[PDB]
DNA sequence: CGGCCTACG
DNA sequence: CGTA
DNA sequence: GCCG
């Protein structure tokens, strides 16, 4: 009994079907590059089902009945099991379009629509973009400037150092405010593309205006290479992280939430991306409730659920609780 | 057939 | 659009 | 692409 929504089953970080899931994820990414979010989602959901299975799939038979496996995903698996390669996957992954779209969308500040326009204009390399700086937003200029460092995996030692400097700035900005590591590192990942932190204060309302004060204190300590900055509560930053004898750029996301919303923000920002999309879809389509990073809303009674923990949210949705390390959908 | 997560910057 |  |  494989449940159909990813939020209904545990997905560990280490799983048993990486060859098959990787192939489906290439097809998902290619679907996104061609503007089909629906096909992207199906291929991601199928890949995720494989990550939740207890053992390796060795025979096509083992897919029977699994949700999100239809004719196309099944054929991909069948070719991989019988030949060790899937022609369609190889054609996609070796194509100029796929490789260029992947290169460009991996830049901070560049998504599919921007990458597709550049591709249609004949651009193919990072050097091509550097030569045409007037095509770039300031966010994209920062992403390109720091691209090599941003392609280096962030490690747990980096997380620990960043948490210390963020806690220092937060404490200087508002006594009693707290910093919680979220994102993939909270799910047990050993590396990441960035570090995500959620900031609050135990007294509702005290955190208003906090994030500009934090950003100013980090900027004055020379720690900020790029940020968007009158009020704001999320910052998608690039930090200058000291290293032995030098420094490296690291993407850091900072989000401030009132404490009433903390469990919802913690749940949302802990991910994974697919886990949260599936949880929000489940909430609305199966329970008639609207979930976001601020709350859980009953649109008929026009009321918000008062959760004290992530556990409370799962319970109000009729779901078995999953700890962060089982949300790796 | 239409849906496919979410809200902030 | 970007965060993604 | 798959599903409700
Ligand atoms: N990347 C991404 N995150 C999303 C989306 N929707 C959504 O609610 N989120 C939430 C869940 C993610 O765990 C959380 C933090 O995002 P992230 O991009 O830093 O990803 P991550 O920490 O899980 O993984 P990573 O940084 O190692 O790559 O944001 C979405 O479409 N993409
Ligand atoms: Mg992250
Ligand atoms: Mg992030
Ligand atoms: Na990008």
């Amino acid at each position: 009994w494989m449940p159909a929504y990813a939020c209904q089953r545990p997905t560990p970080l280490t799983h048993h079907n990486t060859g098959l899931s990787e192939a489906l994820e290439i097809l998902a990414e290619a679907a996104g590059f061609e503007g089909s979010e629906g096909r992207l989602l199906t291929f991601c959901r199928a890949a995720s089902v494989l990550k939740a299975l207890p053992s390796p799939v060795t025979t096509l038979s083992q897919l029977q009945g699994l949700p999100h496996f239809g004719e196309h995903s099944s054929r991909v698996v069948q070719e991989l099991l019988e030949h060790g390669v899937c022609e369609e996957v190889e054609r996609v992954r070796r194509s100029e379009r796929y490789q260029t779209m992947k290169l460009f969308t991996q830049i901070f500040g560049v998504g599919v629509k921007t990458a597709d326009r550049w591709y249609r204009e004949g651009l193919r390399t990072l050097d091509d973009l550097r030569e045409q700086p007037q095509k770039l937003t300031q966010q994209q200029k920062a992403g390109l400037q720091h691209h090599q460092d941003l392609s280096t995996p962030v490690l747990r030692s980096d997380v620990d150092a960043l948490q210390q400097v963020v806690e220092e700035a937060v404490g200087q900005a508002l006594p009693g405010a707290t910093v919680t590591l979220t994102g993939g590192f909270r799910r047990g990942k050993l590396q990441g593309h960035d570090v995500d932190f959620l900031i609050t204060h135990p007294k509702e309302g005290q955190e208003a205006g906090l994030l500009p004060r934090v950003m100013c204190r980090l900027q004055d300590q020379g720690l900020i290479l790029y940020h968007q900055h009158d009020a704001f509560e999320r910052s998608f930053c690039i930090f200058r992280l000291p290293q032995p004898g030098s420094w490296k750029a690291v993407r850091v996301d900072l989000v401030v939430a009132p404490v009433s919303q903390f469990p919802f923000a913690l749940l949302g920002w802990t991910g994974s991306d697919l886990f949260q999309r599936e949880l929000r879809r489940f909430s609305r389509k199966e329970k008639g409730l609207w979930l976001n990073s601020h709350g859980l809303f009953d649109p008929e009674q026009k009321t918000f659920f008062q959760a004290a923990s992530e556990e409370d949210i799962f319970r109000h949705l009729g779901l078995e609780y999953l700890p962060p390390e089982q949300r790796n959908a």
